[PDB]
């Protein structure tokens, strides 16, 4: 599921600044 990680590693910058 490697390319299902990369989505999730975005968000995780959107959720520390929103």
């Amino acid at each position: 599921i490697f390319g299902a990680i990369w989505p999730l590693a975005l968000g995780a910058l959107k959720n520390l600044i929103k």
